[PDB]
């Protein structure tokens, strides 16, 4: 099971250091439980958050959250189903909101766009619909879902349902003279007249109105197979997929027709699925696949998410995808493998830095809750107390709810905390190296490079990065050889003890690579190196960009500084190595460089970045993965290829103020 995403995290307040955004609406009327993302006529994405379960709602552009005004919509009375007795559609450039309320009323909610978008402080009209029709605390409130022309259908638990035209029903009364059971907990619309529905048990139920009418109660599938509310639910053109209870996730494929095999799912703890989505395949190392299925799922905090690849034949074969369910970012934390990163005072900083303020300032009160006060410097205990606390407020802030496609094919997680999503990237062959070092020529090279570099602490790792960027500084005195600055870092550095036994087996297993062309395939090809607009300014767009080019310079970073390494240990000839051996020396120089400039005011360096490799310099719009990929290889380019030669004193200041 090979890992081929990575989790790259945007937190759309991240760059400010002030959340929430400056311009906050209230309307009223009289943590998070639910957070989606619904594309608009006008090609903007909208996010809502629904907290407690009702009475509240939010809205926010996710290209501009923090100059953008967040609409908050306060509510009388809770939903009656909290947030499945809702419906978000955009008709007559209007957001169209319904709800059921505990009172049994029912709602709806007219936004213009122009509101949303529009720097607006509030926004004078009526948009209260309050209604009471066609609903009794007779029969209780459930499951609302949008029909195409303005039109909506109800569910109530009695197996049941009452249509809205506001009142009109279908014909099914059923009256046990021997003997409530079932329910209804799924449904999606075909085509444009048939509403396939699910059931407590589950089975499924097909429609046409042909008001009452229907093929029955295929309770499926019932049958099919393994003899014993939410989104088990996903159609794709005249495919569906629907998923079972047991014993494992069983995932039935069901395709007028309704016939079908299903698959399996991987597991071992408990997950739930939190959202399903069936579309066209995406670039993926495999032969050919007919269908791609994304899905999510959630065991408490921790999410995981999977993309099922399908063969035509509709399952000729099938293959599970993977995904790193971390962030870079967040593993280097925890497997304390950040190199880069620099007292109390500048620690203190550094996390700040590396989580948006939204988190720090929600950590800093929670610890004031909690009576945990700081004596400044060497307060450490506090804040030993601290790291922690961020870790937990961001995998809380990051527990997914549900799933966006940034269409084209990018795939977009939704978080409970308003401002943080999570979007899955498609690794470039360098990323999948390093995320699957485990799985079983070059791959090998590097896992033998990792395996010895692994077992130096990362003192000895800082110690020699250093001593590789004063080579370029020329802190190493130039008049020396290649081999003579090699030496003396050795025997400043690594001199210590590194176990001798395991060098040798970094000796023997390097005798087995023609290494001066695995060289050549990992530097000309693999490292080392059209677009739409970017017009206004995103925002969202910014964070991945700058998020993707970390990751992807990070990791350079670490086979960078590993190959140099073995250039110290073993002294090959420097006569052979020499263009290699120059450019890595210029790469790594490069790559601590803006390892720290992230460090140190993101936003900046973002603006930077985007201005340079931007037409209107607000950066290029992401359709399509290939695409994504090519920006950040561009950006990629971009920093390889800079002038590193200062021109005046002041670019050295830079410099050095930074090498300190």
């Amino acid at each position: 099971s090979m890992a081929c995403l990575s989790r790259i995290d945007a937190n759309l307040l991240q760059y400010y250091e002030k959340p929430e955004p400056n311009n906050t609406v209230d309307l009223y009327v009289s943590g998070s439980e639910y957070s989606n993302c619904l594309l608009l006529s006008n090609s903007e994405y909208i996010c809502y958050h629904f907290s407690s379960r009702s009475t509240l709602l939010t809205f926010y552009p996710l290209s501009d959250a923090y100059h953008g005004k967040t609409i908050n919509i306060h509510l009388p009375n809770a939903s009656m189903n909290q947030r499945y007795t809702l419906t978000i559609q955009e008709v007559e450039q209007q957001l169209l909101v319904n709800v059921i309320l505990k009172d049994g009323s029912f709602l709806t909610l007219q936004l213009p766009l122009s509101f949303l978008f529009s720097s607006a402080n509030t926004l004078n009209g009526e948009w209260f619909h309050l209604q009471n029709p066609y609903d009794f605390t007779v029969r209780v409130p459930h499951f609302l879902f949008y029909v195409s022309p303005q039109f909506s259908v109800v569910f109530l638990e009695d197996g049941g349902l009452l249509g809205l035209k506001k009142y009109l029903k279908s014909l099914t009364r059923f009256f046990s003279r021997s003997s409530d059971y079932d329910s209804v907990i799924s449904c999606k619309l075909f085509h444009e007249r048939y509403l396939i529905v699910l059931t407590q048990n589950c089975h499924l139920k097909i429609w046409d109105l042909t008001s009452f009418t229907l093929i029955q109660d295929y309770d499926m599938v019932s049958q099919s197979d393994s003899d014993p509310v939410g989104e088990y639910l996903s159609l794709y053109n005249n495919t569906l997929v629907t998923l079972l209870p047991l014993e494992n996730g069983l995932f039935q494929m069901g395709t007028t027709f309704q016939n079908n095999i299903p698959t399996n799912l991987s597991a071992s703890a408990i997950w739930s699925i939190v959202d399903l989505v069936l579309t066209r395949p995406l670039e993926l190392n495999v032969e050919a696949s007919y269908l791609n299925l994304i899905v999510l799922w959630k065991s408490g905090t921790a999410s995981k998410l999977q993309i099922l690849n399908v063969n035509d034949e509709s399952f000729k074969n099938y293959e599970w995808i993977e995904s790193v369910n971390k962030s870079l970012v967040d593993l280097q934390s925890e497997h304390d493998l950040d190199i880069v990163t620099k007292d109390v005072e500048r620690g203190f900083c550094n996390l700040k830095s590396r989580y948006g303020t939204q988190i720090f300032e929600r950590a800093q009160q929670i610890l004031s809750e909690n009576k945990i006060i700081m004596a400044h410097n060497e307060d450490e205990e506090y804040l030993a107390n601290l790291e922690t606390i961020l870790r937990d407020v961001k995998t809380a802030f990051n527990e997914a709810s549900s799933i966006t496609l940034y269409g084209d094919e990018i795939i977009l997680v939704n978080c409970f905390q308003p401002y943080n999503h999570s979007l899955y990237k498609l690794n470039t062959t360098v990323e999948n190296w390093f995320y699957n070092m485990h799985s079983e020529e070059l791959f090998k090279y590097l896992r033998t490079l990792n395996g010895f570099a692994s077992t130096l602490s990362n003192d000895v790792l800082r110690s020699i990065s250093k001593k590789f960027l004063d080579i370029i500084t020329g802190e190493l005195p130039d008049s020396m050889t290649t081999v003579e600055k090699f030496t003396d870092i050795f025997k400043n550095c690594l001199e210590n003890q590194f176990e001798i036994t395991n060098l040798k087996i970094l000796f023997d297993e390097l005798n087995s690579f023609d290494i001066p062309v695995v060289l050549n395939d990992l530097i000309n090809n693999q490292m080392k190196p059209d677009f739409i607009s970017a017009i206004k300014f995103d925002g969202f767009t910014s964070i991945i960009s700058l998020e993707s080019l970390h990751q992807l310079l990070s990791i350079h970073y670490r086979i960078t500084l590993q190959v140099l390494l073995t250039f110290v240990l073993f002294d090959l000839d420097t006569e052979i190595f020499g263009q290699h051996i120059s450019t890595l020396l210029d790469l790594h120089y490069k790559q601590f460089l803006l390892l720290n400039l992230y460090r140190q005011d993101k936003c900046l360096l973002a603006e930077v970045l985007l201005k340079d490799s931007s037409e209107f310099s607000f950066g290029v719009k992401f359709f399509n993965y290939g695409q994504l990929i090519a920006y950040i290889d561009s950006l990629n380019s971009n920093v390889y290829n800079a002038s590193i030669t200062e021109n005046s004193f002041f670019m050295t200041f830079f410099r050095s103020y930074i090498i300190e």
